[PDB]
């Protein structure tokens, strides 16, 4: 196979440090599909990025066809088929992800315009940098010649967290869990939805049989997990964010299993009462590098309220970046 | 059935880079589960809890479970692969660590255990561990020279323009130290003898060997931090090849106990060209050692013997 050209921003950062070795080892497309890494950093981090590339070379990875590094997004994104926009300022303890809306926003205006100018026709664009949904909205709107559906923000770390907590509660293997959904924003208002999930062919909410645990423990544990990692580790998630980035990109490009769906924050067409044009997390299936929102789910009153709270937040964020002039 | 894998220094930088790859399938592939048993010192256990939170958040299908602790006799119980990564960042300080860890392994590891030592000074730590485990066959102990090996492959690929897949039969001889000897005279670049391809002895001595030997310091100069991800990667490569076997047209480097082969003093843990099958290594037989290579091999094994003498004088053997 021709090498897949993959761009990674913030590539000398902590997420990048985890992610690049998984990419080069075969985690994205498997053991027979080479990858070319195109790595972006800010100028003061280029010496460190040179060091990371030395380490990549020193792994003697058979799949790594080559590496280009630089600080010019038009050079690094030239011809790329997958762009992993990870680099942005991190949050720290006591911060909400939305605290970084104005700071990180302008990065995404510029990167969307660069992608628009130079990326491969088949590009798919994943955004991990915070606040992720709004940053993906910024990038998507600044790339009018790339189809809107090519942009996604990462809610897969939230999704995976929710799988982990459900498996723990139920005594199940992670492989038993299917049809998890995270709705809305990658924030504290995210809604992890058990009511459509399955634990080995059984409805998840019925298996747990405990609405109070769902409301008082499960939802806030998942929603606030990032802050819990900051408290435990002293720094934001890195390896697990990199792992979720690989999972989301892999499923996007190679497809979801027939019996399952995943969570991706993508542009709303109004489905499920989610305001049109927001980047919001939905249950989706994928095939051929394309996603489709899962149709037909009955949204119960409790779920409805939690979804709307989260989409309300997204609408507020969208208004703020529109007022800052970052959109279009 | 999950392979029980112990990792020491598990909240360190190598560990951070290693554990997620292990759990994702890098060691045994996509259908073989693993159980992680993570050792740290007591003051690092809080941090290790945070690493386990992130492991759990990955929802890894292969990760059957995780146990953490500071007692090697608990963590190593029933393990079939022990990756001894943690060490004091010299010979004496690490001596107590590896004496204690070899004794623990001897007491509680699985019969089929293989023990890979990444923590420095790796060869002599491995020797100490092996000596302290008289009920585990000596061939189960290896020190990691795979990072040097892969670094050599990297330099040789850059010099020749070949793909890394075109590079075979690289060897690192001796100690994992500045006296290591990376041997191009038996390596092949797309079938052709590597030293004949390069055709430049001054480049070998003045550039290739010192660049390999000093690479860790070059990474630190560049990144401001040590080479954790590539060390992790080498650790996985070496353990994977040990357990699953080497390719039929290739060999790898492993530091293992010497039977005298190639003039390496018996009983030293020393890096040899090896093939693997069934979880067992065999030193590559039949290689002709030229005068230049003999001199460099003997300089390294002299250092290994000096280190063995030092730890013997300290009472660690
Ligand atoms: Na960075
Ligand atoms: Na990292
Ligand atoms: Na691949
Ligand atoms: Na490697
Ligand atoms: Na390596
Ligand atoms: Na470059
Ligand atoms: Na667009
Ligand atoms: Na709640
Ligand atoms: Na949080
Ligand atoms: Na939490
Ligand atoms: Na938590
Ligand atoms: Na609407
Ligand atoms: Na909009
Ligand atoms: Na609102
Ligand atoms: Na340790
Ligand atoms: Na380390
Ligand atoms: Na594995
Ligand atoms: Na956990
Ligand atoms: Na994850
Ligand atoms: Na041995
Ligand atoms: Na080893
Ligand atoms: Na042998």
């Amino acid at each position: 196979a021709s090498p897949l050209k993959v761009a990674v921003t913030g590539a000398a950062g902590q997420i990048g440090y985890s992610l690049l070795f998984r990419l080069a080892s075969g985690s994205l497309l498997g053991p027979d599909r080479p990858i070319e890494l195109r790595l972006l950093e800010i100028e003061p981090a280029l010496q460190a990025l040179e060091g990371v590339v030395m380490e990549l070379d020193d792994c003697a990875f058979p799949l790594l066809s080559g590496v280009e590094i630089g600080s010019d997004p038009q050079k690094i994104f030239d011809g790329v088929s997958l762009a992993l926009l990870v680099g942005a300022r991190p949050r720290g303890a006591g911060m909400e992800r939305s605290d970084l809306l104005e700071a990180n926003g302008a990065i995404f205006t510029a990167q969307g315009k660069a992608l628009n100018a130079v990326a491969a026709d088949d590009v798919r664009v994943g955004v991990t940098g915070n606040p992720a949904n709004t940053n993906a909205l910024i990038a998507m709107t600044n790339a009018p010649d790339i189809p809107r559906e090519r942009f996604s923000a990462l809610t897969r770390l939230d999704h995976n967290r929710a799988i982990s907590q459900l498996a723990a509660k139920t005594g199940a293997a992670v492989t038993d869990i299917k049809k998890m959904t995270i709705w809305g924003n990658h924030s504290a208002t995210q809604y992890p939805d058990l009511f459509h999930a399955e634990v080995a062919g059984k409805n998840a909410a019925e298996v747990v049989n405990d609405q109070a645990w769902i409301e008082d423990e499960f939802i806030p544990t998942v929603a606030k997990r990032g802050a819990a990692i900051i408290d435990a580790r002293g720094a934001s998630s890195a390896a697990s964010a990199a792992s979720a980035t690989i999972d989301a990109a892999r499923d996007w490009l190679l497809g979801t299993p027939a019996d399952d769906w995943v969570s991706m924050a993508v542009v709303s067409d109004g489905s499920y009462g989610v305001p049109e044009g927001l980047i919001s997390s939905f249950p989706v299936t994928t095939k051929g590098g394309n996603w489709t929102i899962v149709s037909g789910l009955e949204i119960d009153e409790f779920s409805r309220g939690r979804i709307d709270k989260s989409t309300a937040e997204l609408a507020d964020e969208r208004s703020a970046v529109t007022e800052l002039g970052l959109i279009a």
